[PDB]
């Protein structure tokens, strides 16, 4: 509709004006903040990881030097090659930041040291480049600090320890990058193989109920644990980043869809599951999953397939995607939406069945209006092409009553159940 349209675009000024730096096109500082303090705390994400940030050197003396547009100038150029080598690391998809002046910050869930490394040092040399360009007449450009966070380290404590890094950088007239002090790599590669091989992966299920009427569950979420040798379960925030980095994601996809299609013969229930973009990326892989649903017709009323947001492949393959989905009876949608419709597009003509919001903007969302008024405008563009959300990653009474308000679909979270075995 040219509502819809109309309802899309206030939407994503408020997003872009709310999360996005006006000068670099980048994340803002209060969207790293929400995000580092979200991405810190939930068991289906990576626990670790580190924390880059990037100072650009005598930003001041540029200013002075160069005047305020050469500046902000080589401010975008700084942004841009961040972008670029950040690309290689996809968790970095969307948390690429700046926070203040001359400081950009990124978040990078499950990436290890040797990876913070490669990162730190590829990323220097790149900047050097703004230097040889003229663009900055700091023949050194910026100063790089790495730091190491895990699950349950307070935000603030991480962010001290970024503060730390660059702050030993600095120090070292010589070297314009710091790294604060596997594994085992060997040992996941081989419980990996082998646990793919084996099926040795459990589902959990965890409800999602009606946000305006709690004890109605609308499907139960499909999640991914590995099997230990004792037969205890291994959260998919642990093993996932292993299986993305050695590249066996489609694997897992597979087990994971046949083994879901096998448990849906013996009860009545919905459910969902994730599609990788890994699935998405090898057409043979795609195409399995193809044949297997062709094989279940009788069950794609029950199962819808989500894909992350950050994980949407070309609005041309999607558009397709969802259309080979529709005629086999299976339906779409979209997790850890974000509100970036400029990238969806064509999404009035997907006939999603709905669109699940990123914990990040729920959380504390009865008190932090920014996210509130956020949510409000997507929900009015959803509204006006019969497209329901539902609120991920809901804690508390108070973020409950705010969803309620807002007339939202669907919730899901701890308030209402944790990921367990079932039907």
């Amino acid at each position: 509709a040219a509502l819809f349209q109309e309802q899309a675009e206030r939407s994503e000024k408020l997003r872009t004006e709310s999360y996005q730096d006006n000068l670099t096109g980048l994340a803002n500082r209060r969207y790293f903040e929400m995000q580092l303090n979200a991405r810190v705390s939930n068991p289906e994400q990576a626990s670790s990881g580190y924390l880059l940030l990037l100072r650009v050197k005598d930003l001041a003396g540029l200013n002075q030097r160069l005047g305020g547009q050469r500046t902000d100038e080589l401010l975008k150029a700084v942004g841009e090659q961040l972008s670029r080598e950040c690309a290689k690391y996809p968790e970095t998809q969307n948390l690429v930041t700046r926070i203040r002046g001359g400081e950009f910050a990124v978040l990078a869930p499950g990436m290890t040291r040797e990876e913070a490394l490669q990162l730190a040092q590829s990323l220097d040399s790149a900047l050097s480049s703004l230097y040889a360009t003229g663009a900055t007449d700091v023949a050194a450009v910026a100063s790089i600090g790495l730091a190491p966070f895990a699950h349950g380290d307070s935000p603030q404590a991480v962010l001290s320890l970024g503060d730390q890094a660059l702050a030993q950088a600095e120090g070292q007239g010589e070297q314009n990058w710091a790294c604060l002090d596997g594994d085992d790599h060997h040992a996941w590669h081989r419980l990996l193989d082998q646990a793919l091989n084996q099926r040795r992966f459990e589902l959990f299920f965890q409800p999602v109920v009606a946000a305006q009427d709690t004890q109605l569950v609308l499907h139960y979420k499909v999640l991914s644990r590995l099997l230990d040798e004792q037969g205890q379960t291994i959260p998919a925030g642990r093993f996932l980043p292993w299986l993305e980095r050695f590249g066996w994601t489609a694997r897992l996809d597979r087990l994971m869809l046949e083994r879901v299609l096998e448990q849906m013969a013996g009860h009545e229930e919905s459910l969902a599951l994730n599609l990788s973009s890994a699935t998405l990326a090898d057409p043979q892989a795609l195409n399995k999953v193809f044949e297997i649903l062709r094989a279940h017709s009788n069950l794609g009323a029950r199962l819808t397939l989500e894909i992350g947001e950050e994980q949407l492949p070309e609005q041309a393959v999607l558009e397709q995607l969802t259309r080979r989905l529709r005629e086999l009876g299976f339906s779409l949608s979209l997790q850890r939406f974000g509100g970036r419709f400029s990238m969806i597009g064509n999404l009035a003509r997907l006939g999603l069945a709905y669109l699940k919001i990123d914990g990040s903007y729920i959380r504390a969302i009865d008190q932090e209006s920014d996210k509130r008024l956020f949510i409000e405008a997507i929900q009015r563009a959803a509204h006006s092409i019969d497209l329901p959300l539902i609120a991920e990653r809901v804690e508390t009474e108070g973020e409950l009553s705010v969803i309620r308000e807002m007339g939202l679909y669907g919730v899901q979270g701890q308030l209402f159940g944790e990921p367990k075995p079932w039907g």
